[PDB]
DNA sequence: CCGACTCGCATCAGC
DNA sequence: GCTGATGCGA
DNA sequence: GTCGG
């Protein structure tokens, strides 16, 4: 449903629903505002009323009429008074650099500092996570075409292999459903000397050889089973140097990697339909385990998993390659 | 009418 | 010092 | 803001 369709209702929604978390902070309005504006992307028709919108799940009755006041006037009242209001413009700006949350990102316009070049003159009042996002404002935001990507994964493989041949890695995301642009790198790492009834230098020991051959540029957290940090490909010595771009390393117990894996891979509406249709056929499936739920309600034990297939089993369900796992 | 709408890591509040 | 809260991102 | 117990 293309942009022309029902775009500008969308993009309304959507600046509303950042204006909800990044200057009300209230992130409940911020998942509705996205959940209206995703369905209503949905919807294959141009919308002639709200009352027609109200029709779908998700619409209530006061984005009816902010769609009403849309379609009759070309513009919402209540946004351009936000647009084109100092405190909330700068907050809701500043909240882009990625560690400036709608906390700091108030504070920050509180005593005066608006613009990157302020948070740049203050270099002092950043933490080490947001100086990073200052450093790489330009580069996060943009995609990575999946050739860069595809790219970025023969680096991850062939260092983590490099590093032990016990390893098993996984990029998930929309990358691995074949999408064709991805925003960020999801690497799922295992070992076999980690279940959870278990070392706690695996994944350093990833992170830091990355580190060595110069692909990982930069750390924004690291723990003993997330890494969160920057990496960036390598420049042909003439050709542009590629934008630095934001990866994730975690590192799962084996006996709940398949089932990290397919959760960090499905898309959204996937994952609801199968956990939807887990409880209905007696199982239910969070990002750690599949247990059967016993009579009363009650879950056991989880059960063996070895592969994505695996789950499918449990649950009487065609195992779907992640190409069609849209929902 | 009224509550619902996950977690590992950095960092701060408080002891 | 150490525990727990709170922010952040995802 | 929206849904629903
Ligand atoms: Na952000
Ligand atoms: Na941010
Ligand atoms: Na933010």
């Amino acid at each position: 449903p293309q942009e022309t369709l029902n775009g500008g209702i969308t993009d309304m929604l959507t600046e509303l629903a950042n204006f909800e978390k990044n200057v009300s902070q209230a992130i409940h309005k911020y998942n509705a505002y996205r959940k209206a504006a995703s369905v209503i992307a949905k919807y294959p028709h141009k919308i002639k009323s709200g009352a027609e919108a109200k029709k779908l799940p998700g619409v209530g009755t006061k984005i009816a009429e902010k769609i009403d006041e849309f379609l009759a006037t070309g513009k919402l009242r209540k946004l351009e008074k936000i647009r084109q209001d100092d405190t909330s413009s700068s907050i809701n700006f500043l909240t882009r650099v990625s560690g400036i949350g709608p906390s700091a990102a108030r504070k920050f316009v509180d005593e005066g500092i608006k613009t990157l070049e302020d948070l740049r003159k203050n270099e002092d009042k950043l933490n080490h996570h947001q100086r990073i996002g200052l450093k790489y404002f330009g580069d996060f935001e943009k995609r990575i075409p999946r050739e860069e990507m595809l790219q970025m994964q023969d680096i991850v493989l062939n260092e983590v292999k490099k590093v032990d041949s016990e390893y098993i890695a996984t990029v998930c995301g929309s990358f691995r459903r074949g999408a064709e642009s991805s925003g960020d790198m999801d690497v799922l790492l295992t070992h076999p000397s980690f279940t959870s009834e278990s070392q706690p230098k695996l994944l350093h020991q990833v992170v830091e050889q990355l580190q060595k051959v110069h692909f990982i540029t930069d750390t924004l957290s690291k723990g003993e089973t997330k890494f969160m940090g920057v990496c960036q490909l390598p420049s042909k010595n003439d050709e542009k140097e590629y934008p630095h771009r934001r990866i994730d390393i975690r590192l799962i117990p084996k006996d709940q990697y398949y089932c990290g894996v397919l959760y960090f891979t499905g898309s959204d509406i996937f994952n609801k339909n199968m956990r939807a249709h887990a409880l209905e056929k007696g199982f239910t499936i969070n990002e750690y385990t599949i247990r059967p739920l016993g009579v009363t309600g009650v879950a056991g034990e989880p059960l063996p998993v070895d592969s994505e297939k695996d789950i499918f089993d449990y649950i009487q369900w065609k195992y779907r390659e992640p190409k069609d796992r849209s929902e």
